[PDB]
């Protein structure tokens, strides 16, 4: 054989066995390729690699700032590297070369005869939501833990505990905390806009037995079914009237002015309310079954995740529920996709993943205890953790 | 579910293993691409906002001395053990750990503790962290730099090394190797990565006797100028593989690098000669001039010029060895490309193509005569020239 059939038949197989299975068996397939890649690499290997992929990021950025994903995106025939720069007014050089190097990534296509068409990864990064994501990966993750290290080292390596003392304090040259300084930048608040229009899949109520944890729960009188803390599009309230349509009670979304009339436009006409609510101050709402916090606590260190729930308990009656759907990581293995993000909002808000037994901590420092927990995602756990009164 | 990912692993391995060194760098080109394939849209963007975690957790590893320390562990250690030796708080070295072990940094054991990887070890040699520290320090800024200093600049072609991402990065009118003089840390660090060889190397593939021919190192000729030679590693190379040729065989570099090397040479058989490259070759009809991962650091005018100190030095019988990068005219691997990029962004600089190198030497009055290959499949070559 060759070195070349065998690389061939390894693909050849690999694809067959990832189609095969479902979204969760292809992430454990991904994850195995990524650890076997380690695994072989060489020591020269590694410091390559770690020297130049975080070249895809600012390579990236060029390209969103360029809007070359899309136009690529929406191409009919293969492009010359001289029809794009000429197109979107970039040098012809620099745009040759920026080419050769995302097809070297698969961030675009190179055809036989050095022409460029979409991968799956343009298509991705023309989508806003996911081209946000990216944005924000360049603009404010890297800029934090381009900080860490030396941050660590002039104080003498703390456990990071206060959002307004990390690495994003020397990194933004402030004194405010991540969110009041993010709330001043009008360019990222646009982009986080962007940002939130990006819905996730599966979703909770993939595995949320709402029956029966509703069991005989009276809607009367006009009581709320699920209030939405902090649901910013509201996607969770959407999919939940999507899949319970006939279900009584309420539906309201909760977040703040500017992102609640953002999400006005994809919000049915009726059967979702839309309630303005700073969640650092009491919840109006009484007597919910369901308080919603999706992708909330993880932002926040211990004290303010606390508050945020301290100000949503004194709102209970017996029947409610605090449904906590956060990252859960496991005591031990770990994968790069729960800890990586441990690592960015330590660095930028002074926050950490949490696993089960870590929630039950916090949680009970409110006054709540854990009645179950419902995963929905794997092998990184995302669940909805369903608290109650003690 | 578990038992397919377990066989997968064991497969690939017994691949890896069945193969030679370039069939394995082949295999991970394979995974990468398979991983980029296979990935989620939502996973792409994950990958692009976390993988950029590992340079700094390991730039922290090295401040603490944690890889080094973990290397020469006999047992696993546990995250309390780790802390308390190297003087980090409990919970961030537990979290750091974590990570670390997610991204096989180190290797997390059943019971929570910890051992040295691979990656571990390469990361407590010297000259390796020195490299990862170099790409902290002094490639993230700049490529921090790029998209603003494009989008300010509308896009130019890139020819200037003193008008590229480095001198808004490092706030700067000078080029990056004026401002390197001026910065001690990165002129130690730059120091200690200069140690690190690569391997493998072009004596493994030049056909040093065809190349030669009949020519005579008597009475007292050259055989071997190793042009901006830093440690000496060629002539190392080259008098271990070729004890008994003859022929002088000189090691060429500024006074402080030559300094830095004198340890490590052999006590006889190298000389040691301070020359600045961009003045005229001494050494006269010397057999090969060797130049190693030189000219892709500088724009076609300042390598022109350096070609142009040897040329005159030349007989007929003189070869110019150019031994750097000789990228394909398609299908490249980022290897190569991530390494333009950068380039690009620091220096002015570019990877070449062969026929960009041909067309370079001929403004040099050179010809190739031959090209030897000596890694794969990223293309690093000696490619022989003479005179025209
Ligand atoms: C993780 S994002 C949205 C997550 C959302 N629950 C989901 O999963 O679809 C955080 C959300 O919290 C909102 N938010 C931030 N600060 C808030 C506050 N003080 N009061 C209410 N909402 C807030 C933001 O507007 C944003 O929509
Ligand atoms: C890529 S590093 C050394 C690579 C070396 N040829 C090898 O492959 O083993 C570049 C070398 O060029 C040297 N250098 C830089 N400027 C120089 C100059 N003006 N004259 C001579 N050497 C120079 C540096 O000291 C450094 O050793």
């Amino acid at each position: 054989g060759s070195h070349m059939e065998t690389v061939a038949a390894i693909k050849t197989l690999i694809q067959q066995l990832a189609q095969s299975t479902d979204q969760f068996g292809r992430a454990e397939i991904n994850d195995a390729l990524r650890e076997l890649q380690y695994s072989l690499e060489t020591p020269f290997d590694t410091v390559m690699r770690m020297s130049l992929d975080t070249c895809q990021v600012a390579v990236a950025r060029i390209g969103s700032d360029l809007g070359l994903f899309k136009h690529l995106s929406q191409c009919a025939s293969p492009q010359s590297a001289e029809e794009l720069a000429d197109h979107l007014g970039c040098g012809r050089e620099l745009m040759s070369r920026l080419l050769r190097y995302m097809a070297s990534v698969r961030m675009v296509q190179q055809t036989d005869d050095i022409k460029y068409i979409s991968s799956n990864i343009t298509q991705t990064l023309a989508v806003p939501g996911l081209e946000a994501g990216m944005r924000h990966a360049f603009e404010n993750l890297w800029p934090v833990l381009m900080a860490l290290p030396d941050f660590l080292a002039e104080r003498k390596y703390p456990d990071i505990v206060d959002a307004k003392d990390t690495a994003f304090q020397k990194a933004f040259n402030t004194d405010q905390d991540c969110f009041h300084w993010l709330a001043t930048q009008p360019t990222r608040i646009a982009n986080f806009k962007v940002l939130l229009t990006d819905e996730r899949t599966p979703n909770f109520l993939s595995t949320f037995p709402l029956e029966k944890e509703l069991g005989s729960w009276s809607a009367e009188p006009e009581k709320a079914l699920f209030v939405d803390i902090g649901g910013g599009m509201g996607h969770a309230c959407i999919r939940l009237r999507e899949k319970y349509p006939n279900q009584p009670g309420r539906v309201i979304l909760q977040d703040l002015p500017p992102v609640l009339q953002a999400a006005q436009a994809t919000l049915p006409l009726s059967g979702i309310e839309s309630m303005p609510h700073n969640f650092h101050t009491p919840q109006p709402v009484q007597g919910a079954k369901f308080y919603f916090l999706r992708l909330i606590l993880r932002d926040f260190p211990d004290h303010q995740a606390l508050e945020i729930l301290q100000n949503i308990v004194p709102a209970m009656d017996a029947e409610s529920r605090i449904v906590i759907d956060d990252g859960v990581p496991p005591e031990k293995g770990a994968r790069w996709a729960e800890t990586g993000t441990d690592i960015c909002i330590m660095s930028a808000l002074g926050s950490k993943e949490r696993t089960q037994r870590q929630w039950e901590e916090l949680a009970a420092k409110a006054g709540l205890q854990l009645q179950a927990l419902y995963q929905y995602t794997w092998p990184v756990v995302n669940a909805a953790m369903v608290f109650s009164l003690q």
